């Protein structure tokens, strides 16, 4: 159950790479850093050939999903490859219906009041807020009032200086697609440890 | 006519409460403070009991509506309860058509250029801008150019320091659902006086 | 080919006027300042009389289009008048079909991820960001990961101090609807030169 | 330099207006049309206002001087006003001394061989030939024999219809004035474009 | 002698007279006078011109205005002045004659052809210039000079006939000097020609 | 502590590489797989680069020592490198003095009873048994009779198929080395996981 | 040197010769002479103009007269005089050249275009004047100056060809200055053109 | 003598117990079964009680010594206790001096050629080979080539199934230990008999 | 005496000879020599080994290499050296013998079995070690020691026969010592066995 997994870890790797090899080296650096929730953006060359080969980490408690899924064809490949969850940059309907039938956790992207309501009426209680750096924590606070039953996972602009502010506002988890991926495997692992300690400290 | 009432008062209470009893007592404290335009968020326990039992203030010049309406069922109840106007956090189609048939003033929520245009094509000349604290007065200034016939009522992010800035940009009225409602009645009425003086001074 | 022209000049006049005489005087001041890409907001009284008249400058290397087109009827008139391209404040469906059939370059307005995706699926590789001053360069920075093949032309929020910042984020061109139009013809031409020099300096 | 500018542009516009604002609107339309050499008549009302107001065009590559300067006092004022060159209708020793000292390019007007073999002695190689409509292209060509080292910028008698013919006779540039400097700013720009394109060919 | 400007404006035509004798000059002067031409210029190309100028003084009381032309020296000018000429006209610009005429209070109109000569004439205080030969440059010269010389009036001589006498004035001309087109043939023919010139001018 | 760490993890990986970058990639895969005890062979090319580079893993709970150290000079370098423990293939009194003074855990290698009852005299309770392929688990079990207070960490002859058998004989930890440390980082991590899963059971 | 008036009157046509070399100038001078044109002007726009003038002196015994043209300075004039030039011709009116020529006793013909210097030229003692360019000022000038300047002889230069040569002579000009129309092409062609000019002039 | 006793009996039983009474019951069962050479483990609890209690067996022709002696102090105690011979796992010059002075038969343990050609120098002709299950009978036979004058009493890896094979390799006696010394006294006696009967044949 | 390393590599086989007499030793030593085994080790288990070494010296000229084995003392070594032995071999590691042999310039190859002994042997400067008994540890030992001892070569003795003699070399072996598998039976049988061993070794 993804809802419980998100609460337990409160952070997502949001992995990006330009190759199969980079994606694997990064995934190991991140996982070893204490970050269990990992998704691979479906832009990585042969991204599906990476997801299917991280089964070994699932056995270690890792959760492997796929990100930046914009169409159902990409979703179908990700699901067949063993993706545990699907994340979109926007709010589709075709992907949602497909995932629903398959039983795959799906999280649509939103930014506006109308997108929120539409997604809510489709049974989505967890929404991805993107770009998060544009609207900021005030968006979540504003929505909390009229929509107390909607949880958010903001992605982008998240760093060690403002990660606690997001949690103070009240979020489920934070997506870090820069400070938790850029650099060498040895550097990434260090960054991962800083994020885990900082989040645990504040919450 | 709501258009004239908004121009005359330039302020909306945007009331919230955790109970039927609180909503009534607060509404009176606010009205006594010089704020005639009051809407009750339709999330308050027994909100319909509150609205229908304030049918005494209308004779005093009070205007009573219902806000945070997301469904047609909520709208229908609010209208039956004697609500003069309906305000939504989003742009619906069903509520709008219902209100038109009933003859009830309706104000949809918008945030984007597309949402604005769609609402405009439905005959809405006054739009609710929400969250106001995210986009700020610059949004209104930008829209003034291409959409000179569209008026805004921003809600949220409004306080005694920046209220004149909103009016300088050019708005119809300001929705204050925090700075003028939080606390207890003996303080809320005083806050109301400061808001009235500040708005009157600048405009 | 407009795509190449935008890249070469990197700046758009975004002309606005209260009369045909003003529009002509401004267009000459701007063109003389080194700004070849000029679009006329189709709100100017007898705007079509300006578009058809300034066609004389096409021989001089000027490119003249029409902006602030909200409906197909306005588009049709602008195209008949000799407009080379059409720019909308929002993302329509009817205008793009008309323009496609005519072979007229069309650039829709967007603000949110959903709009970006919808427009992308309609074959639009260049999008207008409006209002630009609300989202800022951070929107462009974000929309590079999931959308590596989408170019943007922000309008508004552009001045002589932050023009380089926009290009650093990575934009195709900048629309200046204030500092490149307000003032006397002798002042406008001077402002235009400063914009050109600053852009050439940084890029 | 100037000589190089005449070779590069080959055309001079002469502005005359009943106001400063009018002069600016026309000057801008002319510049936009592709004409960088602008002469401001200095015998007009006000006069000492237009040169200053058009200063902003210099940064755009415009070169602005003072036309119909007939006296030394007018010349001095024109130079102080920011004129980069002085143009007259007759040869004057005092002007061809003050301008020299100040580093200001000056060109006298001529009509006969006897005026030509005088300006040359003072050191003038570029002469303004007037009235162009009286002497015609024949003057420019005929004088080339004995005076192959003299260049002309004739004014008057020149329009699009015969602009090529003037260049065939052999001139450095043509002064067309009101030929393109007339009507609304839009019309001025249109005519300026036609002249530039017409010349760029022969 | 500034009154000449007004007199030229009133008549707009000058008869230039040449002859082989006094009697011929006298008959021609009367013929143009009767024909409506009151501005009579007697040249000195005729070796009896002084006699003609003096004798014709009888017409002054009848409203005739008599002067002398083709004066090419100060000494000749002096004789013209003594003869009773009201105005002196020269084919060229001449400082020595101008200064003499100025001192004697005699109206003088120098001849010019080029912009540089027009300029020099201004320093002598001349507001009216004779354009000669008019047939070489034509009316376009007068128009061309309005720019640099907005306050200078011209009186062209030659190139003027009944076919173009009207258009000559469109250039902003004060008066026209007419030669053999006006003065030639019998006294009767001269008077008839004079009538034709006056009638056409007084109308356009 | 070390003695407790061996008891808790029960597995030690031994890394070798032809480059530092290779060593780091493998070390990370091994750690990710759940193996916290890492031995870096100190007889490799460069050698004194890998221990420093892997410093970042220590913060994650990794323990890194130096393998196949035979000389005191190598021990000194390994200690300066920040090695947490030193492991050899033979018993040496000078090494079992330097390491003691520096507070650095050290364990000698043994193969026979006469070496076992010597290392004990020097205060060693944990011995490295080599070659595992030659003596087998029977050596470990048999020696536990007369010497119940001696623990072994046998290296070599250890695979998934017989990893439990070694623990049945009675060892504190097993030295797997190349048994899992081979192939691509992805393959290394998989094998590291399999060993951990297999051990957790007996 | 009044003999020049007689020579201009008798020969009527004067050839104006230009070249980029001495060798070409010589070939042309000979062709022109053989064609029946005795009056030859060697311009100063040719390299080693002095060499050209001197080396053609052999034609003097054949009845040829060699002068120098396009002289714009006293120094150039002196060099031409020292080369045996019979006469000096200038494009303009020049007092310094005139005085030099008078002292040397060399015939000088200044250039004019307007009535004003025409007057001055007379006062300097010059009765024969060069009218230039003839491409701009036509025969109407000659048939006009006669009035005020009845004793001036003109020699129009330029604008003269085989079609209008009679028109100039009908105006009473002393001589015509012809270049390019006569002096062009090969030595044979030049002589042939020169013959054509002479024959037509004699016939009118 | 000992040397003669090994040749005569060809078998040694090694006893271990958690009590003195247990040791006695087993010792008697083993002796009754026909095994006269008894080695008492001296690393047991109490230890210095069993040798004295079994004194009564000496009169029956039993020969009782002490095994698993690793230290000099243990050796001294074992001799004082009435042990007639001392057996160790390693060669020790202090033990192979005290025992010599006291007239006590002693044999060191060996596993390698470098230990064998050392004990021989001190005068040991009978060596204990350990662990027998690690080297096997091939060691005894192979070493007979270069060292034909060395006899072994291997312990470990010895059972009824292969007891003859050990004698074929060429040993003076076999150390069986727990091979027969296990279970109830009745079972111990039975196994003791089986070993005696099996050996008497090859 | 480093040349021994090359000699071992060239032949890859050593005969380990034992006998109960000088006659048996000579016949057996010759039989293997004839069969192609040049490297012959004479043990001291033979009660005339010194005599055997001396008497067989005649084979040295034929390419035979004669040394002595099973040396367990310095005094015994001394006799072997005096007898003409080129190399000394021991079943164990012995410092006293090594030092003696080193001083005398005699190649000495000590026996080892465990990693600690391999290490100690390095302090004496040995590069070639005898592994004995080979059958106890097997080829896996030689491979295992390549890590810690990358510069040490081995010569396994014992456990070597025609069913594994080739395979032994796959472990990275310099040469193999063969006992009764090679030296046993009649002079004829011994020579035949020697040929079989050499023929099979030459392959892997």
């Amino acid at each position: 159950k993804m809802e419980e997994l998100f609460k337990e870890h409160k952070i997502v790797a949001v992995l990006r790479a330009n190759s199969r090899e980079e994606a694997i080296e990064i995934a190991l650096a991140v996982f070893a850093g204490g970050v269990h929730l990992i998704e691979i953006t479906f832009t990585v060359p042969d991204a599906d050939e990476v997801i299917k080969r991280l089964e070994m980490l699932k056995r270690a408690g890792a959760i492997i999903g796929a990100g930046t899924v914009t169409s159902v064809e990409q979703c179908r490949e990700a699901v067949e490859s063993g993706a545990e969850f699907i994340v979109s940059p926007h709010l589709d309907e075709e992907i949602s219906q497909f995932c629903k039938e398959e039983g795959v956790f799906y999280m649509p992207g939103v930014m506006t009041p109308t997108e929120l309501v539409k997604a809510m009426k489709l049974g989505h209680t967890i929404l991805k807020l993107f770009p998060g750096e544009v609207v900021g924590p005030q968006f979540v606070e504003a929505m909390k009032g009229p929509f107390p039953n909607v949880k958010f996972v903001p992605t982008g602009g998240v760093n060690l200086d403002n990660v606690c502010e997001w949690f103070e506002a009240g979020v489920l988890a934070v997506g870090v697609g820069s400070a938790l991926v850029e650099g060498k495997p040895s550097e990434v692992a260090e960054k991962a440890r800083r994020f885990v300690k900082k989040i645990r400290g504040c919450t």
